[PDB]
């Protein structure tokens, strides 16, 4: 009960000592919005819930729902869905006469909901078939959380929500409202408690503790009359540390009770017990059944270990089995398990909180080392987020986020980083190209050596021999007059389908055979060549002519009613070549036309919107469903679909981007390759489980591309410009980058030094009593120092880091018992040197505060790290800032000002002590906004003359904070520890002595999420005003913003109009859903707009579209689309 450990723990989320335990002991306009999902693991299960012959895994994250479905691989995604509410229970059961099982659900705040999947045609949906809350007046949540439990013969539904009551829901064919009624416990401290297997009327088990021990009872459910009559056996003792109760199926039947150091069976007077000494040294979290028999589980530690318990069973020569003992084995290691389920054939899923979550078979035979574990997927978990920095390295106009994640032998760096990552090697300023195609030098050899350029009106044909630039065109070219495709197809041949003529041309004898004129002097506008064939089209008509070896033949002609803007051609799939199908595109009345290649017989048509004339279009080739991509000459991108047999026009929903129109043309990067969009900004389409990829690039811009796949440029691509050409190879392809850096310790602080290049790293490990766990970053450093002052272990450390390689220049490690609590990076007084300032702390086993600590300032050099001044303090120093040229810093319910004199030492200059534990501090001019532990929020000033503190105005209303920050000169901004945010403000009112001495909370909100940090950034380049980025618990990241007046009162109206027409999953109200909710009160937010629900807008149907904002639907699409290019 040492407050440091304690809020560690809170900032990892593990439980810790109850805030009235911590009690005894002692006019604004803004608008938030999600950048990346919540990613830790609350719960999981298994089952058929899409359809009877399926196996289903569910995955529940904090507000998301994610649906998989179970194959021979691995699993696929099916359906992905947000509630308004934390979900805090999740079960599934099949009544009698059900096709399928359905899925009960309980939210943080008291929402029930009963669900089935529904999926009709290709569209899918979760109807909702009961819902209610089941919220008491009068009561108080419990530890150990809310529990949920439901009968094998789906009978009714137990709850234990409060302390002295256990809730009924009976389970039949009424009931849609889910009503429910209690029955009275006389244990008011339960642990755990199931439903049992086999048994007649509802029974129950479950174990409770009370003076002299803790104890496990059963009773029977009467729903008949709402009271427990007796259980099949009496009450027995059970080991002090019991707190995991299993139900055996029925074969056995009977309970499995766990602990540590002891495995006990129970089941009415058979008994068995078993302390195998491995279970000694860690506990064990989570369970999960192996056979349905009940003859083989799963467990797992809190260090990572994997078990598998076995239950060996004896035959009855009459009678029905019974087992004679139990196993235990050490399967392996695997990342700290939260949530464990078995899927199939040796598969398991470990879900963690603290860690990445991963995929795991097991062997029968033991390989090296003897393990049974051989690691097969990861997926990438942000962890809880304890800290982090916005910084800048390559010195462009655009940041990158680097955060402290996870937890003991999962702790990492993350790097977060916005868009499509190019590498640009061969940087040369050519201006304006118009195009860009290769060309082949060689028979049909291996990856190509040469390109040809191509420029306003001009195409010209280079050579390449590796890195150098060299211009050699062969003597059958053009070389004044633009082209539009010169490529290669197959059989020893080259195109040349100019505006002037069409051609082919011999490439070993490097001469002419035969040439094509167009036969009316008329100029072509718009041509198409894929890899075989060209369709190329003129003034009102259309040509199409087969490249066959060494001539050409005319295949069809049709003239088009209205005038050709673009075509396309492709083979979509079991066609080497030749496409049956293509498309055209037209300036006067937009259009998209499906022609048949063959005679251009008609095949349809569609219209669109607008009277901008497209840039591109594409035929597009990268799932099961085909797709024909145009791009118009406003910022429009429209996509329709295709069935290549018939071609039914597929969904459909309009989009506007960048000033500049677009260009669309195909690219590679896998053999499921997709398609790249010329624009403002270069914008990949690519497919992630169905739909569409928008990102952009780190690139000014570009106009037209060519692939380059050359030896010394593998996987590259050329892309011109107005005056660039710019290449490089690709990175991932979703919006955001994430890049790892594992330090098997646990990280708490970071702060950027740049003048050094290096970041700086508070990390801390366990070692036992000290030699080793494992290698870790602290351990193998380049090089290593100890402190040599002269004023389970944990061993606190600072780590110097390499900002390119990511590598560890140095450690250095604190005295014993030390724990470093914050870090800094700065220049004092007239020094030019800038220092790492480090404040510590000596924690105690005994006794319950802090009473000594530390402030020590390093300096590093060349190569080494030194140490300065020491300046021991009384008390702990939970946090510092640099002020103006001085230090600001909290110790123990004080903060002080210190000086950095021309001696290197500190010198006191003035004390506020009014405030109890003061732990967070942020600065802004020459006002101190001031965090308390419970005792909200406080703002000071510095009097530069008289050299002291003067308190303006400080905020009533009991808060746990957990962070804080300042917005602007006006406006405060307050995270608590029940997930709600609100912003205080300094009152101006009358009576210049009292009324002033207020602030009043003008904001308040329910987030849902658990804030650790605040910091000031963006993560984009170079309406709204202002931005603030946060990090939580789970692994989300947010930002907020400014607003105006007009603007907020224009989105508020919108809210409402959207929120009268969504439907929500369980039927949850949104106004209930962010209301400001405390144990202690309750009220409708106020002053902010949350645009999760706005940028939603853009995901509904046209007709719902006017039915919202009932003011045209695209006056509203462009104010929405500006909102999303925030983050």
């Amino acid at each position: 009960q040492i407050l440091p450990k304690v809020l560690h723990k809170r900032t990892l989320g593990l439980p810790a000592m109850s805030t009235t335990d911590l009690e005894a002991y002692f006019m604004s306009y803004n608008y938030v919005v999600t950048a990346q999902k919540p990613t830790a693991v609350n719960g999981c299960v298994t089952g058929h819930f899409t359809s009877a012959e399926d196996l289903n895994l569910l995955i529940a994250k904090n507000t998301r729902l994610e649906i998989y479905v179970v194959t021979a691989e691995g699993l696929r995604p099916v359906k992905e869905v947000g509630m308004y509410g934390k979900i805090a229970v999740m079960e599934l059961f099949r009544p009698k006469g059900e096709s399928k099982d359905l899925l009960f659900i309980l939210t943080a705040k008291y929402n029930a909901c009963i669900l089935e999947y529904k999926q009709s045609g290709e569209s899918i949906d979760i109807i909702t078939r009961a819902h209610g809350n089941v919220q008491d007046r009068i009561g108080r949540p419990s530890e150990t959380g809310i529990i949920g439990i439901i009968d094998p013969e789906c009978r009714m539904i137990g709850l234990r929500l409060y302390d002295g009551l256990f809730k009924v829901i009976p389970l039949d064919r009424d009931n849609k409202e889910l009503k429910a009624f209690n029955i009275r416990l006389e244990e008011l401290h339960v642990i755990d408690v199931k439903f049992l297997y086999g048994c007649q009327a509802p029974t129950i088990c479950f174990v409770y503790q009370d003076p002299q021990g803790r104890h496990v009872k059963t009773y029977e459910v009467s729903l008949r009359e709402k009271e427990f009559n007796k259980g099949p056996w009496k009450q027995e003792n059970v080991e002090a540390e019991a707190s995991m109760v299993i139900a055996v199926p029925e074969p056995f039947g009977g309970a499995i009770i766990i602990g540590q150091e002891s495995i006990t069976y129970h089941n009415g007077d058979k008994y068995l017990a078993i302390a195998p000494p491995i279970i000694k040294q860690s506990t064990i979290v989570c369970h999960n059944r192996v056979d349905p028999n009940g003859s083989r589980y799963l467990l797992g530690d809190m260090e990572g270990r994997l078990f598998m318990l076995l239950l060996e069973k004896e035959e009855q020569m009459d009678g029905t089995v019974t087992l004679k003992d139990l196993r235990v084995e050490l399967l392996g290691e695997t990342s700290i398990a939260e949530c464990l389920t078995y899927l199939d054939n040796g598969v398991v899923f470990v879900g963690s909180r603290l860690g990445d979550s991963q995929l795991v078979k097991l062997n029968v035979d033991s390989n090296e080392q003897g393990s049974y574990v051989v690691a097969m997927e990861t997926f990438t978990n942000l962890g809880p987020i304890v800290d982090m920095c916005v910084v800048d390295l390559e010195r462009q106009g655009q940041g990158q986020l680097v955060t402290c994640s996870g937890a003991f032998k999962e702790g990492s760096l993350r790097i977060i980083r916005n868009g499509i990552g190019i590498h640009e090697h061969d940087s040369i300023d050519l201006p304006g190209i118009k195009g860009l195609w290769p060309l082949r030098s060689d028979p049909n050899r291996e990856t190509d050596d040469t390109l040809v350029l191509s420029f306003v009106g001009q195409t010209r044909v280079l050579m390449l021999n590796g890195e150098e630039v060299e211009e050699t065109e062969l003597m059958g070219f053009v070389d004044d007059q633009q082209t539009f495709f010169c490529g290669n197809v197959a059989h020893q041949q080259l195109i040349q389908i100019t505006s002037a003529s069409v051609r082919l041309v011999s490439q070993e004898p490097k001469a002419l055979v035969s040439e094509w004129k167009e036969p009316q002097a008329k100029n072509i506008s718009v041509a198409s060549c894929n890899s075989s064939q060209v369709v190329v089209a003129v003034g009102r008509a259309l040509y199409y002519l087969q490249i066959h070896p060494q001539e050409l033949r005319q295949i069809s002609h049709t003239e088009m009613e209205h005038e050709v803007a673009c075509l396309d051609i492709t083979p979509l799939g079991d066609s080497n070549g030749l496409s049956p199908l293509c498309a055209i595109g037209l300036k006067t009345d937009i259009s998209a036309r499906i022609l048949k290649l063959p005679s251009f017989e008609l095949l349809h048509k569609e219209m669109l919107g607008g009277e901008i004339d497209p840039e591109s279009i594409l035929m597009t080739t990268f799932e099961s469903s085909h797709y024909l991509l145009c791009a118009l000459g406003d910022g429009a991108l429209f996509y329709f679909g295709l069935n290549i047999e018939t071609g039914l026009l597929s969904d459909r929903k309009k989009v506007t981007l960048g000033t500049q129109p677009t260009v669309l043309r195909t690219f590679r990067s896998l053999s499921t390759t997709n398609v790249f969009a010329c624009s403002d900004r270069p914008t990949v389409i690519y497919s992630s489980n169905h739909k569409l990829v928008f990102s952009n690039v780190n690139l000014k811009e570009v106009n037209y591309m060519c692939p380059l796949n050359s030896d010394g440029y593998p996987d590259s691509l050329a892309l011109a410009n107005n005056s660039t050409l710019t290449i490089g190879t690709i990175d991932e392809i979703q919006k955001l980058h994430i890049r790892t850096v594992p330090l098997y310790e646990s990280p708490r602080k970071i702060c950027y030094q740049e003048v050094s290049q290096c970041f700086g790293v508070l990390s801390s490990r366990i070692e036992v009593q000290t030699t080793a766990l494992r290698p870790s970053a602290s351990t193998q450093a380049l090089s290593s120092s100890v402190s040599s002052s002269k004023l389970e272990v944990e061993v606190h450390n600072l780590l110097i880091i390499d900002q390119h390689t990511f590598e560890v220049l140095h450690a250095h490690q604190f005295l014993q018992n030390e724990y470093a609590l914050s870090l800094v990076s700065c220049k004092l007084g007239k020094d030019p040197n800038t220092y790492f300032i480090v404040g510590t702390a000596m924690v105690y086993p005994e006794e319950a505060e802090p009473k000594q600590g530390r402030i020590v300032v390093f300096q590093y050099s060349d190569g080494k790290l030194q140490t300065v001044a020491e300046k021991e303090v009384k008390g702990a120093v939970y946090s510092m800032v640099e002020f103006n040229g001085k230090l600001l810093a909290s110790i123990n319910s004080t903060v002080r000002l210190y000086e950095w004199t021309t001696e290197k030492e500190l010198r006191t200059e003035c004390n506020h002590y009014n405030n109890i534990m003061a732990l967070y501090l942020k600065t802004k001019g020459d006002f101190i906004l001031v965090g308390d532990l419970m005792r909200s929020v406080l703002l000071l000033a510095y009097k530069p003359m008289e050299g002291n503190f003067e308190e303006i105005a400080r905020d009533f209303n009991p808060n746990w904070m957990s962070a804080v920050e300042i917005l602007d000169d006006d406006n405060f901004l307050g995270a608590e520890n029940a997930f709600n945010l609100f912003v205080c403000q300094k009152d101006s009112a009358a009576t210049t002595d009292e009324e002033r001495q207020h602030l009043q909370e003008v904001g308040l909100f329910h987030l849902g999420e658990f804030v650790n940090v605040f910091c000031h950034g963006s993560l984009v380049m170079q309406p709204t005003q202002g931005s603030v980025l946060f990090g939580t618990v789970n692994g989300m990241i947010g930002l907020v913003t400014s607003l105006s007046e007009s603007w907020y009162n224009l989105l508020l109206d919108m809210q409402n109009r959207l929120n009268k027409v969504i439907k929500s999953v369980g039927k949850i109200e949104h106004s209930f859903w962010r209301s400001f909710h405390t144990e202690r009160k309750t009220e409708p937010a106020t002053g902010f707009i949350d645009g999760d629900l706005i940028e939603s807008f853009l995901d509904i149907s046209r007709p719902k579209m006017q039915e919202v904002v009932a003011a045209t639907a695209d006056d509203l699409i462009k104010v929405v689309e500006e909102l999303t290019r925030i983050h």
